[PDB]
């Protein structure tokens, strides 16, 4: 049925038979504006490609007459939707793709692949024989963002990955519709740009002699050099590549902690420069807040980032810096300190982050951190974008009231390099970017989300997959999708299918996720009954249903465990129509720690007009009575 | 894939691959009867819209030997089995239909579809995708109906379903070759024909304030008006329709009994009128017997209903009145009874039937009435008598006295019952020729009928719930010859044609279809048990040897008899020797449930000499009282 | 790589889609090699008939590039790797088949076709269905065969199957590529070779009364008469069946043992003839060696074998006769050993195969025996056929200067239950005799499966008892050592037995899904299991350094020795305390073993975290139960 990720903003179905493309379909441009005409035939190149088929592009050849053909327009009237919103007409008759700018055409084109089969993205095969039907019936999408800013961060200076990994990432950026790729090229532990006027910061803080592994504090160590950056001439690239694919790049240049490479580089950058590029996770220089030379530095590394990176926002970290191991007793702070009045090393580190605003707009750009350049002495330039990642979200709050937009990037949400056990899927899914506590009035200044992948435990790419993925794609649903149409098992269902493109893709997402069942699958399901110790004292358990019986067709009961020392057995489930027996699932399952088919379906008959209905299922504790859980009953 | 329902009469199988219609195939008319080549216009209709193909209809002799196409044939020799009777022969030269009467070829053309991919059914599937092959291999079909009598009865007095309703259910009897639709249009609670001549019939008795839901008795209300009626043209439309898919409707005006609508309508009808349209279902009015008014009004009734039936029968329903409650010591009834010699109300009724007799026949038609009807002025030899109750003497003296006779024995017919009072097995044993009747008198035997009344059914999806699958062994029972029936083979038959009954729109029984029975194991090999002393072990051992003549699929069920514990299976092995060449080892569960209770294993060849064993793995579940049997099947 | 058996030698893959056979694709030869233009009419018949495609022949020059077309080319490159070797060159713009001899081009055909949709083999299925696909990528092929003699042995003495039988085994040699049929036709209890200048030998020779069966020495039989031999007519027909299809065919007339049948024809042959055909088999009958009429017999029955066996090489058999039942105490053997200085009888056997081999010789023909026939002088050129592992035998036969062939009787010999030989067994022997130094590789020329016929009785059974193992024999046999890989050739055979269901062949269906300890001696042990272990139901196996990519592992628990098997619920494995993967079934492992295997699903290992199976067991009955725990990466 409908498969997209993210979930289309409205979606009307119509009854009858879907579009197909055929090798007689063509790709017609209604329009003269050159910008929707390069997306068509960057359009025309990827459906070919993957289909199979020829679409060569004309604004003649009619509509052919039954030849399903591709048409690009432009309509102003979804101008309102914003630059990303684009609406889709398919029927036999034709497949009507319209935007009011020409990065709607790339989005639809993206929303047209996630209809048609999986097999497109097979590199082999014999597709010839391939039915590429639009969907399963005509339908009209209108649709657009939620969000303006979702994003995903890539650490390439933990762990370097390089071109081919970073495109292969934006691919699957491009398709779920994510538009800021948010690159964290520079800390201690690597310098991943080249800075033409300081060759050492690549020379010296691209390399170092081995890596900690495991986890902080592990004592271990793989013993394995590890060295990598990028030439200017791949960041432009790179750059190109991610705006076809409707993504702006986000540099953030680390400071003023996270700086031991480049101060080993050029040592007069910090007050404790360490001896070599720290080989473990746990060390934080900090730059100098006290010398002229360093803003100068920064100053000039930012002129080069500019002149490669055309986006307007610069990130440059700014989260707080470990002050007792860094600067406290340091003479150069403690004097600095006194001679303007600052009580604080956080004053000291305001000062610093308010100096590189005014560096970066005097370049026409516009600064982004860590909610720690807002504070907790003067205030922050009120143009600064604050990315929220820890502490109270009054924090956020005030800034937004304060008029700062705000990117939320909770770390307990959002952190990608957690665990799935800290971090599950459900998790991700359901975090909601907009403060709870935050008056309608300023909802507007929270402009999305980002999540995180940190690469410390990251160092193939195939790891930066299981990491990533499959909780990267909630993420995107939650940056697109309207929150009234958020859906946590309907997306689950689709991310099935989606993970057949991952697949075909190469990318190796985690597998023991996308499948599981949780207590949140519910929310929106009505609950019929549950079990308790006290109700195991009998195995023969029944649950009205009589209101929710309303037509013919199948009914999914789940018997999920909540608590105790105990799971339950289920022998079967079973729907009895007044006092008989009118449909029964028997299958062993058992609902406890682990759900092992804790799912029965259940044939109703069109209601018997005042009948009770009964659910009846026969389970019992196994190993023990202490068993708490619930009995739910989904109706389609 | 002989996967039709019913079973047809004869079947011969050939070896090659099989026929398949392309967008070049034609159907070509090898004859001029008008008869045939308007249901040539019928047959490439339907099948062009199924396949979407175009099938065209071109004139005999521009057939083109590229495309396998469908030839319309007239074969006189098929006249022996009767109107219906059609042939099929099969084969890439092309597809033959052939049949003495034209009625055959309809049926021909219902079998070409159930040989043919289900997606013909979907009305928005991608039928360009398919490959529209009849069956799998060549073949010659020669089939024509045990009985000529298939009738489902519709109630659309107790509740009104209206017009969209009833052509779809003529839809499932047509692909069923089903050929009478008994129409029960009258009852207590609901009249459902235009009367132009006396229109309170429908503008009081087709309307009531409210039905009983639940059951009779239950004090339980929809609070909710019902009405609804058919006007003549949509009857005459319905007709129509009906007989285009080799279906005569036989309408029913029930009486002497089930007349509170009519009477209500004109209360001069009854000695006891109730008020108003009864709203519960236990009330059953009975027409006046003593007074020619009663007579004379239902006559002018019938006169309207054969101007718009053109069939041949009508059924007055006549099953017993409520005697105690409508006629006994009613002074009317009790000096008719004294004037006219009776001993009984029963009497009383007779003399009612036998006189509707008279007048249905004084119009050129015949009477059908339940078997009250019949006994040992008096009752035209050419009425039909349709039997609910299983009384085999009163059908022998019925069949004597010249009756054709239809059995429609209610504990095995009767479609409003649930499963469990008429399983699918059930309704697929029934014999419509009477226990013990003497083969003299089995051909006056016509056929069977099954019956769909409507006090608890309110909605086309619960009429198809109560009506199908059963409708489904009815008509096999009806058509297929019995000693070709086989209720193991029927069931597998009936889940892929559950397949266009879903496309179809048709919200049958779900859980009813794949169940596993006793009986289907009737004629196969038992190769041991087990008992509540043989669960205190794990493992069993069954010889096997003079079984095992021939590689292949061997399947071992172990089939629950009786006790208070299941068993569960952890895997059956076959044994050569003491060398084990094959295991199943999936879990199973055999019970009052059944979960997986047939193990599949593969023997070699046979070893001459050698011992083979069935060895299965089971244990009691929760207990040892446990009973069941141990199954071999050969392939 | 492709679903071919046996796996080729050298395959490339490229992206894309495949080549695609049309109703308007043709096939072109671009040689004037008129063996090649032979073959290409033998392949266009083939494939034609099982494709359903008119498949036609056209010069070169006179094609539409519409279709993908089969282009026959003539490569002397490929020479240097034999006769046999070819070349595919696959995509969707044509299909080129290469090679230096014409034999090439057919081993060509047949791996296309096992690169097509298996209805190829339906007589009657729905062939428009289908999309010919060749494979599923472009993808280019060198093949050749590491060893030239690859032999299939039908023992039809023991019992007679006949023409459609041996025509039917000959088909799936050749769909697997092997080019020897041992065909044993003469034994104790019967004689199938029409010799007209005896006509005995068969209408006495290939009677018998009744047959033992259940195994030696039983004292049970059948008490049916069975019967048959080969016309010579049968025969040229067979051979050239066979030829038809790159195999040549092996006669073997044993001697000087295994004579009962055609003693009892003439029994002036053997100095112990019995009294009619044996019906029992352990009946071994000796010719009379000290006997001119003997080598005169004989000389006359080689001579119409070689006018209707053309093939170089004939098999004599001339494994040990029954020295003491047969010729010690015997009057003119003991006699005769005094008269020439023999010591043993072994040196009376000896200069009769020595003997007959130089008449063989004399023929025109190279004689073949069994290990006995190494160890008045033996021909120089005769093929010496190993049952015995004897590696010390077969060097000082190759220094002598003979060709060897490897048939192991504890690994080849197909009337065994696959308890005794396994599939897996049958997969892993290696002809190269272990020991024997690279110097003396060249003249092991390959190997030969038997199926001795004692207790096969129906085509059904010869199925069972011949293939799947047949099918890994073929792969032996062809391909190259370092290319083998058992967990492969399993997934492929899944697909090769769709072809021979189709085919009528009668395969063991189990015993791809068999495990035996000897499946894991080159497999990691992450654990053991033991009474003591058996106290709790929860095991813990470290397999941190065992965990070194994504993707699906495999844990088997397999019993060893004890009274009492293991109950399996669950498998997990476990990073750090994460759970990540999880295997919920039931199992059971012991005397008999159900889904003792577990499959898990790896990511993409951590660095320095640990890594832990977890299994839910215990015991089942009791807990004297010892078992080992392995570990397969994917
Ligand atoms: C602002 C921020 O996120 N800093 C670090 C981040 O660099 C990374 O090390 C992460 C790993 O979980 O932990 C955070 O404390
Ligand atoms: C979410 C997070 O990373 N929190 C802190 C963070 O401040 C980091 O800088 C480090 C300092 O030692 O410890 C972490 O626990
Ligand atoms: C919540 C839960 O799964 N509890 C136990 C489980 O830990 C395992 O010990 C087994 C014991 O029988 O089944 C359950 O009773
Ligand atoms: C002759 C006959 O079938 N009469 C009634 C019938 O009208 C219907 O009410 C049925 C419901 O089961 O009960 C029968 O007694
Ligand atoms: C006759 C029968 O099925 N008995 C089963 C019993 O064996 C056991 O499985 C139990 C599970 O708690 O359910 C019972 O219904
Ligand atoms: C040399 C040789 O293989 N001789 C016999 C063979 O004839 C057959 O009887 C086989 C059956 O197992 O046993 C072998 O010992
Ligand atoms: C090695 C082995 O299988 N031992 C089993 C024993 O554990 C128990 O299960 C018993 C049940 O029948 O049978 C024995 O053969
Ligand atoms: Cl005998
Ligand atoms: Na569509
Ligand atoms: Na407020
Ligand atoms: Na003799
Ligand atoms: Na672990």
């Amino acid at each position: 049925q409908e498969q997209i990720i993210p979930k289309p903003a409205e979606i009307t179905l119509f009854t009858g038979s879907p579009a197909r493309l055929t090798p007689d379909s063509l790709i017609i441009t209604e329009t003269q504006d050159k910008a929707f005409l390069d997306q068509a035939g960057q359009l025309q190149q990827m459906l070919s490609a993957g289909t199979g088929l020829p679409l060569p592009l004309k604004p003649a050849g009619q509509a052919s007459k039954k030849a399903a053909c591709i048409v690009i327009k432009k309509d102003p009237a979804l101008a309102a939707r914003g630059e990303e919103a684009y609406s889709i007409q398919s029927s036999p008759s034709g497949i009507i793709l319209s935007a009011a700018d020409a990065r709607g055409i790339f989005y639809a084109g993206q929303s047209l692949v996630q209809m048609m089969p999986s097999v497109f993205h097979d590199r082999t095969g014999d597709k010839s024989a391939v039915r590429w039907n639009i969907s399963e019936t005509p339908f009209r999408i209108t649709d657009y963002p939620r969000f303006s800013w979702r994003a995903l961060m890539i650490d390439e200076a933990r762990h370097f990955f390089g071109e081919k990994t970073i495109k292969q990432i934006i691919d699957q950026m491009a398709l779920l519709k994510m538009n800021i790729l948010h690159w964290h090229l520079t800390d201690d532990t690597g310098w991943r740009i080249e800075i033409k006027k300081y060759p050492r910061l690549t020379s010296i803080g691209s390399k170092r002699r081995e890596s900690e592994i495991g986890t902080w504090n592990s004592g271990k160590s793989d013993g394995t050099p590890h060295e990598g950056f990028y030439t200017q001439e791949q960041i432009r690239d790179i750059v190109q590549y991610a705006a076809r694919r409707n993504i702006t790049i986000v540099p953030e240049i680390e400071m003023p902690g996270h700086a031991s490479a480049a101060a080993v580089a050029y040592p007069f950058l910090s007050l404790k420069t360490p001896g070599e590029v720290p080989t473990t996770f746990i060390v934080n220089t900090a730059f100098d807040p006290t010398s002229e030379k360093t803003y100068a530095f920064l100053s000039d590394v930012l002129d080069e980032v500019t002149a490669i990176f055309p986006g307007r926002i610069i990130h440059i970290g700014g989260d707080a810096v470990r002050y007792d191991k860094q600067w406290k007793g340091v003479p150069e702070i403690e004097e600095f300190m006194k001679k303007n009045g600052m009580k604080s090393y956080a004053d000291v580190q305001m000062h610093f982050t308010n100096r590189m605003s005014g560096i970066i707009a005097q370049k026409g750009r516009r600064m982004m951190g860590w909610n720690e350049i807002y504070g907790h002495g003067a205030k922050l330039d009120t143009n600064a974008v604050i990315q929220f990642w820890k502490g109270n979200t009054s924090l956020a709050k005030n800034a937004i009231r304060d008029g700062h937009d705000v990117i939320n990037s909770l770390h307990t949400s959002t952190y990608l390099d957690y665990s799935y056990g800290s971090i599950p899927l459900q998790k991700a899914y359901g975090f909601e970017p907009v403060f709870p506590g935050l008056e309608k009035q300023y909802h507007s200044r929270v402009k999305g989300l980002g999540a995180q992948v940190w690469t410390e435990w990251i160092s193939t790419p195939e790891r930066l997959h299981y990491q990533a993925f499959p909780r990267a794609c909630a993420f995107a649903e939650v940056g697109w999708t309207p929150a009234g149409k958020k859906d946590f098992p309907d997306f689950k269902k689709r991310l099935k299918a989606y993970s057949e493109r991952m697949d075909l893709m190469g990318i190796k997402f985690a597998r023991n996720v996308i499948s599981q069942i949780d207590k949140s699958d519910f929310f929106n399901t009505p609950r019929i009954g549950t079990w308790t110790p006290a109700t195991l004292t009998r195995e023969e358990h029944s649950f009205d249903v009589t209101k929710l019986v309303k037509a013919s067709g199948k009914h999914t009961v789940t018997l999920l465990y909540d608590k105790g020392a105990h799971a339950i057995e289920i022998e079967s489930v079973a729907l009895y129509e007044n006092s008989r027996e009118v449909s029964r699932d028997a299958h062993a399952g058992r609902s406890g720690a682990h759900k092992e088919n804790i799912q029965y379906i259940l044939n109703a008959p069109a209601p018997r007009q005042g009948a009770t209905y009964t659910v009846k299922a026969n389970f019992k504790g196994a190993g023990g009575r202490d068993s708490h859980g619930t009995v739910y009953f989904e109706t389609p």
